[PDB]
């Protein structure tokens, strides 16, 4: 029954995360299975830097954003909407899906997943 | 019409049409729902916005699923099964199922925050009083 407070000075000493498939894109694990031993859900914060994208995709697992700073283009499944800080986003599970970060300030969200951690996910290219 | 690969955005504007929900037993608490099978036809995640009054209180109490909090603005202090922690805008908490927590603004601004449950709707949950 473990119950935790973390906010990102907590995970300092953590690297941010990167890949070259999505540009100016970065991330922390901030509620996962792997760092905590929690279960049933996962939590990371991700940061899109001005003109960084995060190509379109889908994953089996439904997912929330919680938006916390910037703004930014949604693309839902091929149908563009601007989001903002104080947004959260539904994405259905297997539902194609991008963020692109149109702003002058950094593009931050939170980001939720109902499985105990992020590397049991598996990201899918849409066609 | 919303299909089964749905995605959308909300915010508190979004729900303006929807009556804040309260009870006697949390005082100075009320709460929206945002993602909820029961409102959007959603599954898999669901999450409200919970406002809490300065000198409000969400008594202790557990349910079965995990729970995540994402703490929005001002600052409360959180029962973790006995212990009292502050948890502030900026934080995440996680609370595994079946723990007992409560949480309390003992501030003078409001305390806000999301929650998030692995249910595809909030009157799914049981909600149990502290043992
Ligand atoms: C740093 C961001 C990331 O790994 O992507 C999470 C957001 C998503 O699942 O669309
Ligand atoms: C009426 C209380 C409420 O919705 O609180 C949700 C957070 C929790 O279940 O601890
Ligand atoms: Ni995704
Ligand atoms: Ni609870």
């Amino acid at each position: 029954h473990m119950i935790f407070v973390k906010n990102l000075a907590s995970v300092l000493s953590q690297e941010w995360s990167s890949t070259e498939k999505y540009p100016g894109v970065r991330w922390k694990f901030l509620i996962d299975a792997d760092f905590d031993g929690s279960s049933g859900l996962s939590l990371g914060f991700a940061e899109i830097a001005p003109g960084g994208d995060l190509t379109l995709h889908y994953h089996s697992p439904a997912e929330i954003y919680v938006v916390t700073n910037g703004k930014g283009i949604l693309n839902k499944s091929g149908k563009l909407e601007t989001i903002k800080k104080g947004d959260v986003v539904y994405i259905a599970g297997n539902a194609e899906h991008a963020l692109k970060n149109n702003g002058k300030e950094t593009l931050e969200f939170y980001w939720i997943f109902p499985t105990d951690r992020f590397s049991e996910v598996e990201y899918f290219p849409a066609k």
